[PDB]
């Protein structure tokens, strides 16, 4: 299809179009990407991801078209301790993507340790929310980063972690300008913006899958996806 | 998801979210449900169907919600014969639906002979365009339409159809038009909750028995959103 869109105002436990990987699962109408105990508390050494089953047509060589898309979502992080790790990320990757071996902790379940910074060995675009808890490639402060085939963000902006508070995020890609814009805000109006120019055609295959990934190494916290809407349409360029 | 939409203004041969069953395949940016030879002419004894990959959340028991959906599509039928058959149908069925053994010809690849008229043995809502007088029929768990209206078969002309379901009135409305303004309408009240499971798949089916014709799906757009009834 040239156009595709779907919306999850909440996440009921009766799911049919979500691909669950690692420890990801539904609890209390939300997606718990990282493992939680019976008390609903976060645990260490856990990784989880989800993908929408339908494949998205990102670009079409044949017609020289590239999709215009936007993903809107909300998440919250919680922990008994004052801070947590490691972070959550929205990502776009090849349809058959699976959790790489040894991609826990700071790798957010997105990259393999041996090729984490090798742009030629990866095909992925991600918007990460790093809670910088525990000191090496990205800035030494919590931030929102845009990753293009590397765990080392090509662009970042300072960010603030607030326990238990939902962050509303809007990610958009405009094929005529090639700008991938990210806007995140807390209910009180605190806003965070970061954008980057990138030609998705040279980074990802024509058909891709979209979803989220999160991980906790030694330090932990829950990475709870609360809502998610996505729309995409191929446009002539 | 509570809401889902997709649109195929055309059907390029590079598809990833379509489930092809029977002889259905893409040819010339269109879906050819029934088999065609090398020259592109229709042949006898052929059945084909396609379903969209992602399951549609039709209704939800917990929240007591039911989906408001719209399916807009266009197709054309061509046949050198004076009596092309058998027809094409838009249908909604359980996720694991497959072509029933012996469902060719008049059964349109939708029902099995033994239970084609046994409502209790089927779970499917379909809107058929039968050409073997020609008519538009609304099927609910049976090949025996709950109602039909007269229709005209125009060889090689595209018919634009809009099928909608309003959970508030439980009305399933069908509107079909030819490019000259010729209009056909038929409506039926039905509670989809009592007919289909909460999650379903949507697609099209077509077949030709001894008499034949091409069944070409040219475009298709679908949208669905759960609402409070
Ligand atoms: O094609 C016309 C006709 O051919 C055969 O007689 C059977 O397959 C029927 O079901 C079908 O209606």
């Amino acid at each position: 299809q040239d156009s595709l869109s779907f919306g999850f105002p909440t996440f009921p436990s009766d799911q049919k179009n979500l691909i669950f990987q690692g420890d990801a699962q539904i609890k209390n109408n939300a997606v718990q990407l990282t493992k939680t105990d019976s008390n609903g508390n976060p645990v260490a050494s856990t990784v989880g991801r989800i993908l929408f089953s339908a494949q998205v047509h990102l670009w079409e060589k044949s017609s020289s078209r590239v999709a215009n898309f936007q993903s809107q979502f909300s998440f919250s992080l919680k922990s008994p301790l004052s801070n947590g790790a490691d972070g959550i990320a929205f990502f776009i990757a090849p349809p058959d993507t699976t959790i790489p071996s040894g991609s826990g902790g700071g790798l957010l379940g997105l990259f393999a340790p041996g090729t984490a910074q090798n742009t030629s060995a990866n095909q992925v675009i991600a918007v990460e929310f790093d809670t910088f808890y525990a000191q090496t490639w990205d800035p030494n402060y919590p931030h929102i980063g845009i990753d293009v085939n590397s765990i080392r963000s090509v662009k970042t902006v300072k960010w603030d972690r607030r326990d238990g508070q939902s962050l509303n995020v809007l990610v958009t890609f405009n094929p005529s300008t090639r700008n991938l814009d990210v806007v995140a805000t807390y209910s009180d109006g605190t806003r965070y913006e970061v954008s980057y120019e990138v030609d998705v055609r040279s980074v990802l295959p024509e058909w891709v899958r979209v979803g989220f990934s999160a991980a906790s190494g030694e330090q932990y916290q829950t990475h709870t996806l609360e809502s998610w809407s996505f729309t995409s349409t191929l446009l002539y360029t």
